[PDB]
């Protein structure tokens, strides 16, 4: 511990000036999350709608094999 908050103190005052209010905050800690500067989905087999209440995604029922990849499909 000792260790770390020396680590997250030098920090500290090293790029925030004292400041932690400058420190981000997140929901919990875990992995980084990708910025896309587009925000639209431009995935194939894939259509993407959306309400004030209600975000739709749904799959072409076309037998083609083509879908998106099932870890694409779960960071959407």
């Amino acid at each position: 511990d000792g260790i770390h908050n020396d680590h997250i103190k030098f920090l500290l005052r090293d790029l925030y000036d004292g400041k932690e209010e400058n420190v981000p905050v997140i929901e919990y800690f875990g992995g980084r999350i990708l910025k896309a500067t587009d925000e639209e989905p431009d995935i194939d087999g894939l259509t993407a709608s959306r309400d004030a209440n209600k975000i739709s995604y749904r799959l072409s029922n076309a037998p083609s094999a083509n879908l998106p990849d099932v870890d694409s499909f779960m960071q959407l």
